[PDB]
């Protein structure tokens, strides 16, 4: 299992961020895989899970952040874990984490995005 | 609401069973949809990486060669306790400890941080 994510991704104010993750495995994808994206802000020791991916259902969260933000934008098959972010704002300057888990391929470094919400 | 209870260090003498104690509450109930994530952060080190896995009733061992037939699933999900055991501890293990635990519908979590230092004394 290894998980490849944009070295950074830049979006104008108030419109829509595409965090594009894909892996690649030894293992089939299927009812086993899973995947969460973190949000690191920016300048700050801390990561939040926003949004969780298993059992071929999503479950969104409710961090005032990226609350009704959010949706699934990837497909196990093609081996595409990405999300939407709709709206961005300042607030959503910061580091996005990719984790992924296909068992039985549990050994993983985790994918970084630096994400600036920027003005055209 | 979830969040996640490890303790902030931990020492253990060369060579002894290491326990890394996790934790969490949550507001649902746990089940067939929760999942645990153990990951390992060596010494001065960016990186992070996984090597236990807990979900859908089973355990995932890795392969990775610092913890390959060191781990046990020592928590108990009716209990809320994600601890995993490993054996004998050696220098390589010096290192930041991070538990994850995902309890749907209850994702959004901080993962839990220890920094472990494997030592002779004490």
């Amino acid at each position: 299992l290894e998980v490849y994510t944009p070295k950074e991704i830049f979006v104008a104010n108030g419109t829509q961020g595409k965090l594009t993750c894909k892996f690649k495995s030894t293992s089939t994808t299927g009812g086993l895989t899973s995947v969460s994206w973190s949000f690191q802000p920016e300048g700050a020791d801390t990561t939040v899970s926003f949004f969780h991916y298993s059992q071929g259902q999503v479950y969104l969260g409710n961090y005032p952040p990226f609350k009704d933000r959010i949706s699934w934008a990837g497909d196990l098959d093609k081996k595409d874990a990405s999300i939407n972010i709709e709206n961005m704002q300042f607030i959503h300057n910061g580091t996005y984490i990719c984790d992924v888990k296909n068992p039985p391929d549990i050994v993983v470094q985790p994918g970084h995005i630096r994400l600036y919400v920027v003005e055209k």
